[PDB]
C-alpha cells in the first residue's frame, strides 16, 4: 500500500511537493518539485501525465534528462505571485542547487504556508516576499537540525578554494586543479576557481550538455569540452581518489605534471604530485543558520521533513524548536 | 591532449577495450565493449557513430538505457568463433554482471590474447575454450590482486542469504526482505532469495526496465512493480540505512512491520525493527581465485589493466605473478 508521508502534502489544498514515488496520490491535484536532486525527483519520467510545477530551472532538466514530456511541465518565474488551482503561490530561491526553489502557499482562507523544500538558510531571505506578511505553518529542511553541525559559511569555502587554487598554480604554472561534481551544483565553486585562475572550466559532453539547462548568462565562455585547453577539470565525485586522478593525469598525456583536487567532505592528502582537499562544503543549513531562519519567520507551527523516522529524532527537534520559541519571544 | 591508455589496446590490431572516454582513437578500427558499467562505457551516448561490439545483453542496455543509435551496435554470440574487421574473436562469459565478457582475441600471426574485462575467476573457466589452445597474452582484471583480500564464494553468501531470509520470515511473516543494487549486478543473490520465500521480487518501474533487458527467462513471473504483493524489495543501494529502510517501512503503509536488508560491504547492525547485513558479495576474483586462474592458464605475458597508477603498486603485481609462475613451473 505505497502511501505518501504527511511532510509532503500542503493542509487545506490538494497539493503535493516532491511527491513523485507513490504512484498515483488520491485526490493530489497539483504535484510541485522542488528541485532536480534524484531523491526528489524519483519517479518521474516519460510516463508521467499529470501537471508538474516547477522553477524554469528545474523544467529544462526534466525536459532534457528525464525525457518528461513538455506538456507537463509547469514552470513558474520566481518571486512573483502565480495561480495554480485557483490557489497563490511564490516560488523562492532556496539556495539549495540551480533551479532549487521554497514555495509559499497563500490559501484563499488566510492561512500562509511556507515548504522549504530542501535549503540553506540565508539572511538574504529576510529580504524577500516573507518579509511582507506573516507565514502560519512551516515544512522545514531539518538535515542538520542539531548543535553538533557548524561548518563555514558558502563565501568561506569558496575563497579557501579561490586562494588555494592560485597559490598552487602560481607555484607551478603546469598544475591542474581538479573539482569532484554529481549531476548540478558546486557551480560557484568551480567557476570561481576558473576565473581567478583566468581559465573555462573543461568538462565531459554530458556534463557540458547539463549546464546548458542551467541559465547561465554567457555560460558557453565560461566552460568547454576541449580539456586540455584548460586549467580547471571536472570529474565525478567517485573518481576524486588517488587512483582515479592517477588515472586522470595519465589520460591527460603529459600536459600537465600535477593535480589537486577538492571534494565535499584543512589539511590535504598527499601523495606525490596528487593533493585531495576535503572543503566543508554544503547545499543545507548549518544548526546556527537553520535557527536564525527560524527565529526571524517566528512560524506558528513547524513540521520537521528529515531526520523524522524515530520519535527520539522527532522529539529532539521539537524540543529544539521550543527552546528557540522562548529565547526569541514568540 | 587525451590519451587511451595501454592496458586498453589490443597489441598487433587496431582494436581497443572499454575505450570511449577518449574522444576519436587514432587507428581504432574496432571498440569492444565487455560489460555495461559506468566506468568502462564512459562516453558512449546516442552520439557515438563507431561500430560497437558487445555482447547481446549489453547491447540491450546500451539501446534502452543509453540510447546508443541501433546501426551501431554489433552484439555478439558467447563461446562463439566470431570475425571482426578479419580477426576471429570469442566472448567468454566473465562472472561478473548480467552481459559481462571477456574477449579472447586469435591473431593470424598464431597470437592469443584474453583480455579479462572485468572478471570473477571461476573453476569452470578451466573448461571454457580457453582450454583448447595456449594463450600468449593476459590483459588481466587486478582489482584484489593482493593476498589481504580474502572473501567467501559467490554460493557461500548466496546460502548465507537465503538462510537468514527464510528464516527470518519464518519467526515473522510481517517482516519485509530488502536487498539494496546498483542499476544491474546481484541478480542471483535477490531471485535466490524470493525464492526460497515463494515470492517476486519487488521494484521501481525504472527498475523493471532494466532488468527485462537481461533475457532472462521466464523474467515476468520473478518480478514485479507491484510492491505490496512481495516480500522482497530492492531499493537504491544509498537508501540502505536506518534512516533510509524506515522511510520505506512508512511508505508501505504498515503492510510489513520490520525490514531485514541485504548490503554489500557476519552480525548486523540493529535499531528496533530495522536490520542491515553487511555481506561480503564480489563481482571480482578474490586473491587466491585470481592466482589459481592465472596459474591454470600460465599466459607468457600479463598486463594488469587495475591499480596501475603507482610503480610500487605494478611491481609489486609484477612480483607475485613471479612468484606464481615459479611455484606453479612455468
Ligand atoms: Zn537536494
Ligand atoms: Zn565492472
Amino acid at each position: 500500500s505505497m502511501t505518501c508521508p504527511f511532510y509532503k502534502k500542503i493542509p487545506g489544498t490538494g497539493f503535493t511537493v516532491d511527491a513523485f514515488q507513490y504512484g498515483v496520490v488520491e485526490g493530489c491535484t497539483a504535484y510541485f518539485l522542488t528541485h532536480f536532486h534524484s531523491d526528489h525527483y524519483a519517479g518521474l519520467s516519460k510516463h508521467f501525465t499529470f501537471p508538474v510545477y516547477c522553477s524554469e530551472i528545474t523544467g529544462n532538466l526534466l525536459k532534457n534528462k528525464l525525457h518528461v514530456q513538455e506538456q507537463y511541465i509547469h514552470p513558474l518565474p520566481l518571486d512573483t505571485e502565480c495561480i495554480v488551482n485557483g490557489v497563490k503561490v511564490v516560488l523562492l530561491d532556496a539556495n539549495h542547487c540551480p533551479g532549487a526553489v521554497m514555495i509559499l502557499f497563500y490559501l484563499p482562507n488566510g492561512t500562509v504556508i511556507l515548504h522549504t523544500g530542501d535549503f540553506r538558510a540565508d539572511p538574504s531571505m529576510e529580504r524577500s516576499l516573507l518579509a511582507d506578511q506573516k507565514v502560519h505553518m512551516l515544512y522545514l529542511d531539518t538535515t542538520y537540525c542539531s548543535p553538533e553541525y557548524t561548518f563555514p559559511s558558502q563565501q568561506e569555502v569558496i575563497r579557501f578554494a579561490i586562494n588555494t587554487a592560485f597559490e598552487a598554480v602560481t607555484l607551478n604554472p603546469h598544475a591542474l586543479v581538479v573539482c569532484g561534481t554529481y549531476s548540478i551544483g558546486k557551480e560557484k565553486v568551480f567557476l570561481a576557481i576558473a576565473d581567478v585562475l583566468g581559465s573555462k572550466v573543461g568538462m565531459s559532453q554530458e556534463k557540458y550538455k547539463t549546464l546548458q539547462c542551467l541559465n547561465i548568462p554567457e555560460i558557453n565562455s565560461l566552460i568547454t569540452t576541449d580539456m586540455c585547453s584548460s586549467l580547471v577539470h571536472l570529474l565525478p565525485m567517485m573518481q576524486i581518489n588517488f587512483k582515479g586522478l592517477q588515472s586522470h593525469l595519465k589520460k591527460c598525456g603529459g600536459k600537465y605534471n600535477q593535480i589537486l583536487a577538492f571534494r565535499p567532505t584543512v589539511i590535504p592528502q598527499t601523495k606525490g604530485n596528487i593533493s585531495i582537499y576535503g572543503i566543508p562544503y554544503s547545499e543545507h543549513s548549518s544548526y546556527l543558520e537553520m535557527k536564525r531562519f527560524v527565529q526571524w519567520l517566528k512560524p506558528q507551527k513547524i513540521i520537521p521533513t528529515v531526520n523524522v523516522g524515530t520519535w527520539k529524532s522527532r522529539s529532539t527537534m521539537e524540543k529544539y524548536f521550543r527552546e528557540w520559541k522562548l529565547e526569541a519571544g514568540y
